[PDB]
């Protein structure tokens, strides 16, 4: 039974976050990976996606050509082209991830780990025992699919995973699901030239986002070629001649539900949620404290139910976002190496940006939310709707919605919102500002860039 | 002798701003213009500049093309074409400038204002006189050129208003000067086709900037294709058969000089200055102070040194933006007619874009400024150099380079400096958090958003 300070179960974004401070701080730390080290975020999640989200932005930039005083650009996109460069891309972070941990004089642990029955907690990997007086689990997610019995045919859908696989562009792809993934993955395809349709349940896409974020990416899409499917679900799918034929059921409140099918459809992609990584762990065998789906349950200092265990990232199912595996793993081996007691990440004003065209940029509480924190009459919102300069000779045009949501009589900025294009590297700053507790003067008083997007949110009025 | 509660001399950024915001609060008031509203900002300076940049940027953007998975696009930009769409554009910001005023009920006097010799200060336009207890100067700027007594032929060459006159590409374009606008004018020109030369008196452009942006953008510069002519002036201009043929004297310190003849260049353009706009307002008729270069003279309040008669913007020769302009002029029209006695715009942190390529986003004190504020042992830096990820997957590489400025042990946020893609909708936030005092803390205790370039300024380290 090989012993060290720290013992982390997952070598993706908050394992090695966490194991990397951990040995700066001293700890003898060791890190096991079944697959690759990177793990979502790197192999399949942000980095893929945002090349794929760049192309498709490329693919955009491209239609407004002939605006711009320049010739037609004509054609056809290669996939195969993008995925090779976008693979090595990925290799050559694996190759650097496993040089960081080398550096960091971390022990990587190759394979899959399970605890054991033994009292102190001990994981088993290949046969070979491993102890540690700390021990955290940060195994990540997957993507969810229906079962079989629900929905027969089900398993003829790809997911996310699937999505980083394809290589060639799909003809007809219908994605399933509303979330920001969904919504991402939608409109890379659609953008890169497949007859994509968009399946939700309800009549919006980011129903969790604020409400202007949510009808404005939906009109978005639409804008932009999506076919958006509402109040509808699929019943079954089954293989034809060629392709997929999709059977739907749509339900329109105050109507009568209508059966559909969906023929020629190439790509079905899965984009209904995410399920822990948990379910092989044998975590029965220490009691951990689970939810009925299988997420870690952990307490503000991730903290698991078990001394010495904890749990960081996607596996605990709250906020599920590269930066926050990051920022939790690090705060943690502070907490635990150097001995900071109150070493704990905040929660909230946890910024998101969501990689649709244009893209979505997020900080703090939308509009229902600090309504239901502080009361209707102690919330004030400012916002604004316009057309970036960039688009003043284009025939194509999107929008730039913008919303403040301010609290008390101070006007404390307690929510941004918007949508357009730049908001993606635009966001972290006001991020910061938000954080700090800035109020609507704090905002005004700071002297505009001009002329760009971003003075909007400084001139609200 | 007509009387208002407030008269505005000039209809550019800051007079209209100063005189909406005094009709809002009740005053009577009227500016006068000379030529077109919206003033060097909508005509020949901010937004005509964008627009060419968009441009610009389209252009490099499409040489990325191949790299990202499509076919190769082929060629010649069309400059009536922009330029077209471009004018019409201006034309349409006038007319909504015009509808502004009048929906404010703002007179608007057109013609050319002078002071009168009358002891209460009045200004005379088109033979009739004009009063106001405040009387604000806000006529602005103009292009500095070289007199030919100096230089000789330098007449043949144009400015930036001239840039904005032109109706070809030029083939061959020599730029006189190293400020934001010379880097500016040339990274257009060379990115749309034209044989661009930068020439500079001394070894790298926007020499009061940043050290390391002042180095990086020379780098990108070149890097881009634009020849930069260092320790390099222009001794004599001459028409020639085809084009102009500009002599040089270039003197590398620790060299002999040697004299260069540049010939067949269709485009000699001088971004060597600005001028303020006093000449022929009759200022000495009531002893109005200016400094040798014709800058009306302030305090911190705009009041100039006779009672009643108030300066905003370029005219006063201190940061010469749009946006400060604006700033000054609200704050003055709140101080005159809201009665806000400390009502004032503050100087500092105002931040600035230059629309580079790659942009480039400033706020605050360079190193050297904070060095001399607080002294070297109370100054500590941080920055970062990487490849933007859009470049992972291309054979054209551009750089983000950022750099922040902290003082005394508290590591205030003094100055931060970037340049980069996506630097110029990144700083707005940023110009926020520096505004409020942030430390590095406050920024290290944000939560990033990835895949992004703005998260590397809140992880440095
Ligand atoms: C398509 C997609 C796009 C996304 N886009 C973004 C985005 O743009 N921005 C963003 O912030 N977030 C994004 N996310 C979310 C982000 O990628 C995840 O929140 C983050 O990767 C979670 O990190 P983690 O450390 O919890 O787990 P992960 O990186 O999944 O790492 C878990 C690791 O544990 C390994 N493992 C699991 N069980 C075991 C075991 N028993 N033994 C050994 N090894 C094991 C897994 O192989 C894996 O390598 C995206 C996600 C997806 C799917
Ligand atoms: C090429 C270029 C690019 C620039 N790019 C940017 C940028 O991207 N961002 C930025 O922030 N700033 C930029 N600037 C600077 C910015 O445009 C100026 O700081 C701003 O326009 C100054 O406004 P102002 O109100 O002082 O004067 P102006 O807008 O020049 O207005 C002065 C007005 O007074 C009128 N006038 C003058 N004298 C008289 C008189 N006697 N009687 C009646 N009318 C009179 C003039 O016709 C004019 O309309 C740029 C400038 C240039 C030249």
């Amino acid at each position: 039974v090989a012993s060290y300070d720290y013992l982390v179960i997952g070598g993706g974004s908050g394992g090695l976050a966490s194991a990397r401070r951990a040995a700066e701080l001293g700890a003898r730390a060791a890190v096991v990976e079944s697959h690759k080290l990177g793990g979502t975020c790197v192999n399949v999640g942000c980095v893929p996606k945002k090349v794929m989200w760049n192309t498709a932005v490329h693919s955009e930039f491209m239609h407004d050509h002939a605006d711009y005083g320049f010739p037609s650009c004509e054609g056809k996109f290669n996939w195969r082209v993008i995925k090779e460069k976008r693979d090595a891309y990925v290799s050559r972070l694996n190759a650097i991830y496993q040089n960081n941990l080398t550096k960091s004089h971390i022990e990587i642990i190759r394979g899959h780990a399970a605890f054991t029955s033994d009292p102190k907690p001990t994981i088993e990997v290949s046969g070979k025992k491993y102890t540690a007086p700390h021990i955290l689990i940060a195994t990540g997610g997957m993507p969810s699919t229906p079962h079989e019995s629900q929905i027969p045919g089900a398993s003829l859908g790809i997911t996310s995973d699937g999505f980083f696989q394809l290589e060639e562009l799909p003809g007809r792809s219908v994605i399933v699901g509303a979330g920001y993934i969904a919504v991402e993955m939608a409109g890379i395809l659609s953008a890169l030239g497949s007859k994509t349709s968009l399946m939700i349940r309800h009549d919006k896409v980011l129903r969790s986002f604020d409400s202007m974020i949510s009808t404005n990416c939906t009109e978005e899409l639409e804008n932009a070629g999506v076919e958006v499917l509402k109040f509808s679900q699929v019943k079954e799918v089954k293989k034809t001649l060629s392709g997929l034929e999709v059977s739907m059921v749509t339900a329109v409140p105050g109507r009568l539900p209508v059966m559909t099918m969906i023929p020629d459809v190439d790509c079905l992609l899965w984009a209904i949620g995410r399920v822990p990584n948990t379910k092989d762990l044998s975590l029965n065998k220490l009691g951990i404290q689970t939810d009925d789906k299988g997420h870690i349950i952990v307490d503000e200092f991730q903290n698991t139910n078990v001394k010495g265990i904890y749990a960081v990232g996607d596996v605990c199912g709250k906020a599920l976002l590269t930066p926050v595996a990051i920022a939790a793993g690090r705060k943690l081996a502070h907490r635990l190496f150097e001995y900071k007691e109150d070493s704990k990440l905040d929660y909230n004003n946890i910024p998101t940006v969501v990689f649709s065209h244009p893209p979505i940029g997020t900080v703090g509480l939308t509009e229902d939310e600090a309504i239901h924190k502080y009361g209707i009459e102690n919330v004030k919102t400012y916002s604004t709707s316009f057309t970036p300069m960039y688009h003043a000779v284009t025939k194509r045009k999107t929008k730039c919605v913008m919303k403040m949501v301010c609290a008390n009589k101070e006007e404390k900025v307690v929510g941004i919102h918007m949508q357009g294009l730049g908001c993606d590297e635009m966001l972290q700053g006001f991020a910061v500002a938000v954080k700090m507790g800035a109020t609507k003067a704090d905002f005004d008083n700071t002297v505009a860039i001009h002329p760009t997007s971003s003075e909007e949110l400084v001139t609200l009025r």
